[PDB]
């Protein structure tokens, strides 16, 4: 699975990074490199975000961690202050991600890293479509998991050089997927038939289950970069 212990392996940690952990969220990234680097920056766009992240490092023991607000993207930083940049399952919410990925390079060490992990969108042009359609369903927050080929342009675009791109799948169970965004009953019976009408060929590229007549699981694909900064 495209989880914490993957990240950590192949960020391939030297023990000195100063390490900005971007729209930390629940705090779990930072959480992870905290205690095999020297600093690690926690930012997020609100301090109540900064809070529940604090609560839940601070619960670990981790005592060198900063906690700063602001906008992933422009990024209130020095240029080449950082070894690292990382972002976990948060850039599909980026109205902007383009300039997420540039101020990600502008406040990179020439030489530094990105590490980037999200749920990614198909090649394909109608599951891309289908896939985001359901996403924002389920999460009026969702702006777009974008094609790992969106992803290979943004990160040239900027100047990164792609090293590692790992790509996994997850089974989803729908009704705890969707507990989890405090989604309606009647949300997700809409949903549900939404999806469960489509033709076959959506059922077999999403493993769709249903059950009698209502979506049971749907696999979804997701990647991990890491792309360096040019020495």
């Amino acid at each position: 699975g495209s989880d914490l212990a993957k990240l950590m392996q192949i960020a391939a940690l030297k023990g000195n990074e100063e390490v900005l952990d971007v729209a930390t969220g629940g705090g779990h990234v930072a959480n992870a490199f905290a205690p095999f680097v020297k600093k690690v920056v926690a930012f997020d766009l609100t301090e109540d975000i900064l809070k529940v992240a604090r609560a839940f490092i601070e619960g670990n023991g981790h005592q060198q961690v900063e906690y700063v607000q602001g906008d992933a993207e422009q990024m209130p930083f020095t240029d080449e202050r950082f070894h690292i940049v990382t972002c976990r399952i948060a850039a599909h919410h980026f109205p902007n991600p383009a300039s997420f990925v540039s101020e990600a390079y502008r406040v990179l060490k020439k030489g530094g890293q990105l590490l980037l992990v999200d749920n990614s969108a198909p090649e394909n042009d109608a599951f891309d479509v289908f896939y985001n359609y359901v996403e924002k369903e389920r999460d009026y927050s969702h702006h777009r998991a974008w094609k790992k080929s969106d992803w290979l342009k943004m990160l040239e675009e900027a100047g990164f050089e792609l090293e590692e791109l790992h790509c996994f799948h997850k089974t989803f169970i729908f009704e705890d997927w969707c507990d989890r965004m405090n989604v309606t009953t009647e949300k997700k019976q809409e949903l549900s038939d939404f999806i469960k009408s489509k033709p076959t060929e959506y059922y077999q590229k999403f493993k769709i289950v249903v059950e009698d007549g209502r979506v049971y699981s749907f696999r979804g694909e997701s990647i991990l970069m890491k792309a360096r900064k040019p020495t």
